[PDB]
Order: structure tokens, then C-alpha cells, then sequence
């Protein structure tokens, strides 16, 4: 029995939610787990570590979404579609915006209170149209697990919450942040930056790292370690530098958090974060 | 495991009827999900009978309303004895604790339709009801979940609800049951004190007067409608309107819906009929 449009080993590119679904139910039904790795194009090597954290699941079928989001507000479509290959994708889900949202903005996901803070002061509906998008993403592909880089995290976080108040039957995977040689988290916004600002770009891990050994003094001593870092760079304009728990809530007097870090150099806003432990 | 064939299982832990239904729905027995608040009566029975009338399956009837602090009285054991008596094989009963661990934190925001007609005096009532749907989706995954036509912008909310967020899942409108009389069954009913029940009558009368007015064209059937609920003694009408099937426009001619909502003391009473315009 052949899957209906599914070609084994190749990238198979889909563009109707019916098209895709179809083709996933079939595989899961025949016992493969399908992998979704939710993008929204401009791929890069980030993007690439996703794709192989969800190749590596055992009998697993990967499907890349490729949706540049309007809700939640670069395009090289063939260079995409060129490294999903090389990666042995096997499926590129590139729906337009109509057949996503054939009826505009009806029926939405509205986030708890933690998508009004950090990243959702300077943009307070973002992520609703992030996990709008994610929840419709998964009900088309229903994967076993979904992919997200742990560079946005508190868009990790608020998947997370979607997951679970929502009784989603899916595995949130988190995925380490892919970094340059000198520690930038890789980020499509990186080539932005002028010479300048690449170069002093590099404060934000360098800060945070250093705040990460620092800890073992505690979290006054971590936070003024990263200070001091961010404060030798010029053109690093600071918007947050705060440490939480990790599901972002308030940092414990003692025990695990996570450090995160929003900063704008010229007009390119960059951020990163850590994982932190405390004493 | 943890299901016993023609008897009616009881569950109170999401995690066990999805369990279960997973299982039953391998060995190729069709999910049917039955959404009630508890106090079942005749109009629920034919929900339950719909349900059971597809060829191989096991129907799950849920059981909960959601926590009243939300801002959008009675014991489960009478309705159980009627699900047992009815023959379903499956009734789940969570706890206000297990439906939200987390509290309401991520929820579902309807689309536009939901801020008109029951939407009015309840801003946020949709929402509650299309959040705890969802959730029910997710958990129980069946292949059909039935509603009831008698609250009808409910089930044509739930409709946009399965459409935009891209659901797996046959969305099933019954014909509503009525009483003797025409009085829409509904457990708001026993709240009407004789004279009340008496002229509840007026509601039914008014819509069927109306489909058969409808040859005279909309006006006319709509000034039938509310002439007679004008000569009904102390019923109070919050609204009556005559609409297109979505609850769009009505058209010059075609399908449509008529709508009424009334209050009789403090008991809202609701009703609604099918519409033919210019036939």
C-alpha cells in the first residue's frame, strides 16, 4: 500500500493542510512517529540543529513548516527547500496565508499573562499569533513531538503552557541554541548588524556565560557579571537583563533558572539567554 | 485495560479516558464524544442515541462545567444512572482540578460571533465554552462530537472552533427535542412557576408561526413571530432574529435561522427554527 502523494526519501513539498494531514495520518497509522519543525523560512544552520535533533528520533518522518506568520508580526524559498534536502527531509509543508487563514483572525489562542511581559511589552499580540499558528500546525500534521530553539524561550515557555492547558497530545522539545564561533546565537537577524555591532553582538553571550560560572556566589554576583560585560560593549542598548525560574515566573532564592537578555543594536533587536543555577 | 465491554465506565482522570480511548479507537471502534453540563433530560438522551447509532462505536459522554470564580448545582450520580440505563459505555467526569491544573491560563478567543446574540449579556461565555471543547477534543480525540441545534449559536461557534483551528473531528448538530406542546426541552424548564411554564408556550408558537409566515417574505415572518410573543403575558424579549444558516445575513430568499431569546421571572428561555425565505 502506497501513501497517496508520498514519495520515501524525497522531499516532498505540500501547500493544502488537507495534503499534508492526508499524507501524515497515513504514516503515523503505518507506526512511523512524525517529527514537526515549525519555521518560517530563511533557514539557517539554527534551523539545520532542529531538522537533525528530529531526524534522529527512530523511525521518524520529518516535516519542516515553512509559514511566515502575519498574526505574530526574508524569503528564499528555493534556498530553503535546497538545504531541507541535503538535510533528507522528507516533507515541506509551504501553505499561503489564505488557505491558513481563509476566514482572517476568527477564532484565536489568547496567551496567559507571560505573553504581555519581556518580549510581549514591545509587541503585546505576538504571541498570540505564535501559538494560533503552532496550535493550527499541530492539529494539521498531529506530529509526535515538536522541535523549538531554546534562542526564544519564553516563545518555548508559552508553547509549553499551550501544550499542556489545552491537553495537546504532543512532546515539546527544546533544542540548545546554535552559536558562531565566538558564542552569537545564530539568528536571521544577525546579518543586520554592521561590522560594528557584529563584533560588539558578542557581549550578550559573553555576558551571560559569565554570569552562568559567576552563580556559584549567588545571584546578585551573576547578575553584576553580566553587567559589567554588557557595560563594556559599545552600541549594546540594553531593553532586559533578567533572571526567572524556567517557566519564567520568579527566580527561587536558590536552584535552577534561566537568565535572559534582550538587547538593540541600532535598529536590530538581539536576544539570547542560559540556563542558570543558583549558589 | 481499565474498560469493561457493555457496562458504563466511569473516569474521572483525563489521562485515563484518553488512554482508553486510544485503545478502543486501534481496535477500529468509532469515538463518539457527547459534551453535556450534567442534569440530563430527553433533549440529551437524543444526542446520546445519534452517538450510538454509528455503526462501530463506543460513545464517551463528558460530564463538567467549568468553575463559576471563572466569570464566564448538582450531584453527577442521577445523570450516570440515565448514561447506565441508555446503554454508553463510557462518562467522563473530571474535577475543575484536573480540567485546569494551571488555572485559566491559555484559553480560546472566538471569533466576532461570539460578542452578539447570547454573547451579549455574557462577553465571555464562547470562550469559556469553545476552551473546555477544545480541551475535551484533545483528550477523548473522537471521530464525531455531537451538540445539540437548541443552542445554535454554540453549535455554529463550535463549527468555526473545529474549521479554524484546523480539528480532525465531525461536528454533529440534533434536532432539538420539545415538550407536548413545542416548549424546547432544556432543564430550565423546572425553573418556571405554572403561569411561567403556561406562557413559555409563546416561544415555539411564535417561531413556527414565523417559518410558515415565511411565504410572505422575512418581515412579514418576523412580525408574525413577535406579534405572538407580544400577546404572551410576562415573557420579556431579550432578542428575535432572523438570520442566515452561519448566522450571517439573511438573504432575499434561501435557508436561514430564526432566533429568539425570552425571560419569564429570572429564567432565560431560548429557541430557534430553521427559516425558509420565499418558499
Amino acid at each position: 500500500m502506497a501513501i497517496p502523494a508520498f514519495h520515501p526519501g524525497e522531499l516532498n513539498v505540500y501547500s493544502a493542510p488537507g495534503d499534508v494531514a492526508d499524507v501524515s495520518r497515513a504514516l503515523r497509522l503505518t507506526g512511523r512517529r512524525v517529527m514537526l519543525v515549525p519555521t518560517m523560512g530563511a533557514l539557517h544552520e539554527g534551523h539545520l540543529a532542529l531538522v537533525r535533533a528530529a531526524k534522529r528520533v527512530p523511525g521518524s518522518v520529518v516535516v519542516v513548516s515553512i509559514f511566515v506568520n502575519p498574526m505574530q508580526f526574508p524569503r528564499t524559498p528555493d534556498d530553503d527547500l535546497a538545504q531541507l534536502r541535503a538535510e533528507g527531509v522528507e516533507i515541506a509543508f509551504t501553505p499561503t496565508t489564505a488557505a491558513m487563514y481563509p476566514d482572517g483572525l476568527r477564532t484565536t489562542v489568547q496567551p496567559g499573562p507571560l505573553a504581555a511581559e519581556l518580549e510581549g511589552g514591545p509587541r503585546p499580540t505576538h504571541f498570540a499569533g505564535v501559538l494560533t499558528v503552532v496550535l493550527k500546525l499541530l492539529q494539521i500534521v498531529r506530529p509526535d513531538r515538536v522541535f523549538f530553539g531554546e534562542k526564544d524561550y519564553q516563545q518555548l515557555v508559552l508553547i509549553r503552557q499551550l501544550v499542556a492547558d489545552f491537553n495537546l497530545d504532543v512532546a515539546v522539545v527544546g533544542v540548545p541554541t546554535v552559536r558562531e564561533a565566538d558564542g552569537l546565537a545564530m539568528s536571521s537577524r544577525n546579518r543586520y548588524l554592521d561590522p560594528a555591532q557584529r563584533a560588539a553582538a558578542v557581549a550578550l553571550s559573553a555576558a551571560l556565560t559569565a554570569a552562568a560560572h559567576a552563580a556559584t556566589a549567588g545571584a546578585q554576583a551573576a547578575l553584576d557579571a553580566a553587567r559589567a560585560v554588557l557595560d563594556a560593549a559599545p552600541g549594546v542598548a540594553v531593553d532586559y537583563l533578567e533572571l526567572r525560574d524556567i517557566g519564567l515566573g520568579p527566580m527561587p532564592l536558590n536552584g535552577s533558572g534561566r537568565l535572559l537578555v534582550a538587547a538593540r543594536l541600532g535598529t536590530t533587536r538581539l536576544l539570547d539567554n542560559i540556563a542558570i543555577e543558583i549558589g
